[PDB]
C-alpha cells in the first residue's frame, strides 16, 4: 500500500497473509474454512495466516492453517487477468473470534464514489520496493467505469472496476494482491493489477466479486 497508514493490529480481522516461506498475496476469509484471492496467486505450497498485524514476528492471535486445495476460475486468463479470482480450502477450520472474522460477500455491485478499505503488506514505495512488517490500509473511492476504461482502454472487462485516486501517491501495489476491497461492510473487490503503483491518471483495477457471488456459492457448496 502507498500512501496509506499503519491499520493498528487486528482491526481488518478477514485480511490472511498467503505464506510459501515469504508473504506474497493477501486475500479475506469468508467463512470458518474459505478463503478468496486471485488467481495470479495461485502456486503450490501454500500456508494460510491468519490473525496477523507483524508478519514477521509471532505476537500471539495467529492462525497457520494450510491450504487443502485452491480452486482458480475455470474462466481465468492469464493474459488479459480477467476473472482474476481463486477460493482456498483450509485444511481445518480457524476459530473465529473478534481477531480472525469473516467478511460477507455483496448482495448488489457498489457504486461509483463508494468508499472502500484496501489493506495489505504490498510495496508502499511507487519508485522501488519497501515492503511493511505490519498491515497498511488505504481509504479509497471506486472510479466510474468511463474514468477507469479511458485510464486502460480496451483492457477492462465487466469484471473489472478500478478504485483509487487518478493524482498518483495513494494505492495498492504488489504484495497487496489477491487482498481485499471493503465498501461499507462487504467485500466488493479483490487487489488485482495496474500500471506501476500510485502513478498519476494509473488506478489500481480490482475483480469486481459481486458478479462471482453464485459461483462462489456454488463452488464451496459442492467442495
Ligand atoms: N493498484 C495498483 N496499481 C496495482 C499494482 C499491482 C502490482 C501487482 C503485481 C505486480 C507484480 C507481481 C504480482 O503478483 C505476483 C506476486 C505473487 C504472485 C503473482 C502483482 O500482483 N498487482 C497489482 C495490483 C494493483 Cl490493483
Ligand atoms: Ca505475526
Amino acid at each position: 500500500i502507498v500512501g496509506g497508514y499503519t491499520c493498528g493490529a487486528n482491526t481488518v480481522p478477514y485480511q490472511v497473509s498467503l505464506n510459501s516461506g515469504y508473504h506474497f498475496c493477501g486475500g479475506s476469509l469468508i467463512n470458518s474454512q474459505w478463503v478468496v484471492s486471485a488467481a495470479h496467486c495461485y502456486k503450490s505450497g501454500i500456508q494460510v495466516r491468519l490473525g496477523e498485524d507483524n508478519i514477521n514476528v509471532v505476537e500471539g492471535n495467529e492462525q497457520f492453517i494450510s491450504a487443502s486445495k485452491s480452486i482458480v476460475h475455470p474462466s481465468y486468463n492469464s493474459n488479459t487477468l480477467n476473472n482474476d479470482i481463486m477460493l482456498i480450502k483450509l485444511k481445518s477450520a480457524a476459530s473465529l473470534n473478534s481477531r480472525v472474522a469473516s467478511i460477507s460477500l455483496p448482495t448488489s455491485c457498489a457504486s461509483a464514489g463508494t468508499q472502500c478499505l484496501i489493506s495489505g503488506w504490498g510495496n508502499t514505495k511507487s519508485s522501488g520496493t519497501s515492503y511493511p512488517d505490519v498491515l497498511k490500509c488505504l481509504k479509497a473511492p471506486i472510479l466510474s467505469d468511463s474514468s477507469c476504461k479511458s485510464a486502460y482502454p480496451g483492457q477492462i472487462t465487466s469484471n473489472m472496476f478500478c478504485a483509487g485516486y487518478l493524482e498518483g501517491g495513494k494505492d495498492s501495489c504488489q504484495g497487496d494482491s489477491g487482498g481485499p476491497v471493503v465498501c461499507s461492510g462487504k467485500l466488493q473487490g479483490i487487489v488485482s493489477w495496474g500500471s506501476g503503483c500510485a502513478q498519476k491518471n494509473k488506478p489500481g483495477v480490482y475483480t469486481k466479486v459481486c458478479n462471482y457471488v453464485s459461483w462462489i456459492k456454488q463452488t464451496i457448496a459442492s467442495n
